[PDB]
């Protein structure tokens, strides 16, 4: 009765409600159709259909897709309770709001669909081991941190960068494994999942990586040269980082310099989303063209 | 020295990843279940078949429908873009928290509902009238900003009440038009719309009403007492301001009787959703059977 009245003596303003008759930047409306009208639930693929992939892939193959798998379902979650979330109050139009709203809500999808698959898959323990092996990794929780450290952050730039370096690069070194045994006939659906992610994800990188290049045009000169710097920087420890990620899961199975060149084909693609050219040089991203289809 | 170090250091725990296959509370699996089921976007109703009835209504109808669907707009807005958003940090599970991030999208959703009749029914004087008279509306102004002053406090269990009170009680003001329009054959799929929207809004309530309810028991028994006169005070605040409303909205048409039980109705449905008795005698909740038949 009078508990809000102090609220309400500091925000003269009316509170407006959405107009989708008139739209400030066409290309929200661009990209909230594109994601409404992608959406989907990984209910309807038949994962089911690759356990007989799944039972003759090696205990190594079924190790490492456990753990990329985890890994994923780790940066989906942070995107999807944490990371669009904060870009709310940053937005520049209502409608860009809206958008942020189906960005958490299907990365919570992404984060979902992982559980789907596992539960479908894989045992218990397999599951248990994976969940506290994400737990333990060192690169993994460093990632994930390193992250949430801008998100809680108070920079708006910032929190637009590694959204953009995290959708367009981070989950990469993960996509890599079912991208390639899609490849080789295994995992089929699971892959089907995947691009669906994938499609996703492209599309949420290049949209904040946008909003951030229309943010950042409005400094000076120097300003902008310090915001690239920053990128820049932070990508150097998040590709150094990554590096040793993805040693520890893919040794083994001896995939790991086709990985690097992956990261770096997509580190590129990050650096572009917002506005910048590639780190690293063309022949240094060499990709399996079996692998780039199936990825598409 | 890195810009994250600190962070990395204020936040040893490690960085949980959503796991489906535990689930502490059964309720959220059963809600994302039901809320993912019942996903729709405005474009699968064809609101251009409303045309006719549209065009075929009196200038009182047509101007109280344009002013309740934005006021209903301007509730999601604040719904998906604040309300849905602060309950996050709160959340008592993680499956919770995907849960809420459901809501937020399909708030959007809703909002954007509206404009789609707009832009299919009015012309836009009548849009943009509409819009310049909800931010000059006081009583609108007033709700809206009573709830906001809430999902920007500090209590998380204010937060709950502010949005089951929203889902469940400050919508049906605005609600009740399309009912009453749709059982005289007027603006028919616009209402098939309105229904999906209640259909969502029922199970939010519903949802965040169950987790205030569990929240509050776990507090002495002064405190329950606390929360309790609190979530009335509130109730009756809010019902004071929207009847002011409804008799803004419905005096020139004459419904708003049979708007003030309907009214009532809902109250006392908002409140047994927190756990508490209704506030109003059942003989004043009867609303015309009309009204609730066209619910159905
Ligand atoms: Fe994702
Ligand atoms: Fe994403
Ligand atoms: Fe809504
Ligand atoms: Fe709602």
């Amino acid at each position: 009765s009078n508990e809000y009245d102090e609220y309400i003596a500091n925000h003269t303003d009316p509170v407006k409600a959405i107009n989708w008759n008139v739209i400030p930047d066409e290309k929200d409306l661009e990209v909230w159709d594109r994601l409404t009208g992608n959406f989907w639930l990984p209910e309807k693929i038949p994962v089911s259909n690759d356990i007989q992939s799944w039972n003759k892939m090696t205990p190594q193959e079924q190790l490492a897709t456990m753990r990329v798998f985890t890994g994923l379902t780790l940066l989906d979650t942070i995107q999807g309770t944490v990371g669009a979330i904060s870009l709310l109050p940053d937005a520049e139009t209502m409608h860009e709001e809206a958008v942020y709203t189906n960005i958490a809500f299907m990365e919570s999808v992404h984060a979902k669909s992982y559980s789907n698959i596992f539960m479908t898959l894989a045992s218990t323990p397999q599951i248990n081991e994976a969940f506290r092996w994400s737990e333990e990794n060192e690169n993994l929780q460093r990632k994930a941190k390193i992250i949430m450290s801008y998100y809680n952050g108070d920079d708006p730039l910032k929190k637009k960068v590694a959204s953009t370096l995290l959708e367009s690069f981070l989950f990469y070194s993960g996509f890599y494994l079912p991208m390639y045994l899609s490849s080789r006939a295994k995992l089929t659906n699971t892959a089907d999942i995947i691009r669906l992610i994938i499609r996703d994800e492209s599309v949420h990188g290049y949209y904040i990586g946008y909003k951030y290049q229309q943010g950042v045009k409005k400094l000076s000169e120097a300003e902008q040269e310090e915001y690239k710097a920053y990128t820049f920087d932070l990508m150097y420890d998040l590709y150094e980082n990554e590096i040793e990620y993805t040693e520890d899961i893919y040794d083994d199975l001896g995939w790991t310099e086709d990985v690097k060149r992956f990261l770096r084909y997509n580190a590129n693609k990050a650096l572009n989303n917002l506005g910048y050219e590639g780190l690293f040089p063309t022949d240094e991203t060499k990709v399996s063209p079996a692998i780039l289809s199936s990825l598409s």
